[PDB]
C-alpha cells in the first residue's frame, strides 16, 4: 500500500509499505529513497512520535496516510 | 538557577542551570546526575521538542520550569 511522508520544506515522498513494516523498515526505506540516515529521521503522526521497533498497523497507518519527517543532527 | 526535570514514570529531578545553558548543557547535567547518555534523552516544553544547541533562555525556560524528559533507545 502506498503513504506519503510530508517535510518541513513541503515536499512530498512516496513509499510502498505494509501495515506489518515496522517504523525502522520505513526510515530505511526513506534512506533507500531519499539518502537520509534513520538516525535524523523523526517520523510524527496524530500527535505521537513514532518508536522504531511498532509497526504501522500499530498507530492506524493507512492507505493514504502522510506522517510528518522532521530531520535533526543530535538527539533533543 | 533551579528547574525541574519530570519523567514517565512520575520521579523528579532538579537542576541548577543558568538561561544560556544550551539543550545539550542540559542533557550533559542529566548524565552527571542520572548517568542516561544525551542520545538517549528527550527533552519536551510547551508543546516543543528541545533542539540542542539552543538555550533555555530561548525556550522561556525559566527559573521553577518543569521540562518532560522521554527516554529512547533509537531516534523516536
Ligand atoms: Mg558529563
Amino acid at each position: 500500500m502506498q503513504i506519503f511522508v510530508k517535510t518541513l520544506t513541503g515536499k512530498t515522498i512516496t513509499l510502498e509499505v505494509e501495515p506489518s513494516d515496522t517504523i525502522e523498515n520505513v526510515k530505511a526505506k526513506i534512506q533507500d529513497k531519499e539518502g537520509i540516515p534513520p538516525d535524523q529521521q523523526r517520523l510524527i503522526f496524530a500527535g505521537k512520535q513514532l518508536e522504531d521497533g511498532r509497526t504501522l498497523s500499530d498507530y492506524n497507518i493507512q492507505k493514504e496516510s502522510t506522517l510528518h519527517l522532521v530531520l535533526r543532527l543530535r538527539g533533543g
